[PDB]
């Protein structure tokens, strides 16, 4: 517990992968001071970890009064009464009730029309772009864009409420004192309340929102408090830094590599494989907390009930024993959808298959449009690897 590691310092997140890799043949479960918790990083422990129930999902608690330590909260807290009722943060049967509630949302059919919204809004998003710019920055121009965009097209957040909503989500996913996190929560919980009631923007038909608003009257095993709970994590998860870093760290990989452009253009299985490629490539939450419900042991440690694991989604998706050439992006790879990058199990991303098409129909468009993409300069990463992302882009488009 006393034995330093690198795992929590801002050096690392430009590229954490061969930290990861080293430490990972040497020490695959180890402490991290900075993050009070155990590290995982290999595939086969992570993959473990995220089907074991002996590690619960109830850990908002022991990750904030991490982040705001000797800050210690009333309950009735508004966080502990978010965490105790949305998915992210409940085992089940709970969890499972709350995950079912919101299926209206994420039917077959949903998704089928959701492809559909976001080949449009992709195309028009890239096709936005002058045919003679040379140069933009990635980031603010599109992996920031295409997004909100979709919040509002797939999703069905109101256009005129993403004034009120996106600084509120910024500043709860800060990496600002524990008070302010709070109002904001209590502010996204104010809205969702009353965007069911028609009192703020117009949900649009046929998205997400609109699903799950029409599923109020028969609900079963959940109260309409708890709707209220989950949509507040919605809006979190949907202006998170990570859609963006998916989008960012994918075009960066693309620029990098034209041979994966002329394999995407050239090859239908490229181009279904690109979002499973892009999201194992670089996590955009490179790791996910567990608390031990009950003693474990993982990488010859053993783990004592309590305390917190870190899941290094983002070292398990470059584990050689999984993914052969682990540092080569690669869109004829056989297994890219063995990704971690979603989680696995009872908590895999509620969104993953309108990320997945979010990421697709957006390669379709940019490289079909900017098929010589190239950097102009070096990308600046972020400073956080929980949430990875880069911050700046600077592409050549010609
Ligand atoms: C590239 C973008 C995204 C990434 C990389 C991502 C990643 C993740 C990961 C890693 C998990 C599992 C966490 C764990 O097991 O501890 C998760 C869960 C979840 N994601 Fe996403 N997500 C993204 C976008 C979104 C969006 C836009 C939404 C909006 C609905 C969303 C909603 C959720 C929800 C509700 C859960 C919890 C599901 C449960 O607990 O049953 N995600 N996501
Ligand atoms: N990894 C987060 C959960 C999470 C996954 N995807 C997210 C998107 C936004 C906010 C939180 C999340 C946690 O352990 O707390």
């Amino acid at each position: 517990m006393t034995v330093p590691s690198p795992l929590a310092d801002p050096s690392i997140v430009p590229d954490p992968y061969p930290v990861y890799a080293d430490l990972a043949q040497r020490r695959p479960v180890h402490w991290v001071e900075r993050l009070n918790a155990w590290a995982v990083l290999t595939y086969a422990d992570c993959a473990a970890g995220l089907k074991d129930p002996r590690l619960t999902a109830d850990r908002g608690t022991e990750v904030l009064a991490a982040k705001f330590p000797g800050q210690p909260l009333p309950p009735d807290n508004i966080f502990h009464r978010w965490t105790k009722n949305v998915v992210m943060y409940t085992d089940p049967p709970l969890h499972d009730a709350l995950r079912r509630s919101v299926r209206a949302g994420f039917t077959r059919a949903a998704h089928q029309h959701y492809d559909q919204v976001l080949q449009k809004v992709a195309h028009d998003l890239v096709a936005s772009i002058p045919a003679g710019a040379t140069e933009i920055d990635a980031v603010p121009a599109l992996a920031a864009e295409l997004p909100v965009r979709s919040a509002v097209h797939a999703f069905g957040v109101p256009e005129e409420d993403l004034g009120f909503l996106i600084p509120r989500v910024n500043t709860i996913m800060t990496y600002v004192t524990q008070e302010i996190i709070l109002e904001k929560l209590t502010d996204l919980h104010t809205y969702a309340s009353e965007l069911l009631q028609g009192m703020r923007g117009k949900v649009l038909p046929d998205t997400v929102i609109a699903r799950l608003a029409a599923a109020q009257d028969g609900l079963t095993e959940t109260t309409p408090e708890q709707t209220v709970h989950q949509l507040a994590l919605v809006f979190i998860a949907l202006f998170a830094p990570t859609t963006p870093g998916s989008l960012s760290s994918g075009t960066l990989a693309f620029a990098r590599n034209p041979r994966q452009v002329e394999r995407f253009l050239a090859d239908q299985a490229c181009v279904d494989n690109t979002a499973n490629e892009v999201l194992r490539y670089n996590a955009s939450n490179q790791f996910t907390w567990r608390v031990a419900a009950k003693d474990v042991e993982m990488g010859g440690v053993r783990i004592e009930a309590g305390q917190t694991l870190a899941l290094f989604l983002g070292s398990a998706n470059r584990d050689a024993n999984m993914f052969e050439r682990p540092n080569d992006f690669d869109l004829d790879r056989p297994n890219s959808a063995r990704h971690l990058s979603f989680g696995q199990g009872v908590h895999a991303c509620l969104a993953a298959q309108l990320i997945s098409l979010q990421l697709k129909w957006f390669y379709v468009a940019l490289l079909n449009r900017f098929p010589g993409i190239r950097t102009a300069g070096e990308p600046i990463w972020n400073e956080n690897l929980e949430f990875r992302s880069l911050r700046s882009l600077p592409l050549s488009l010609r």
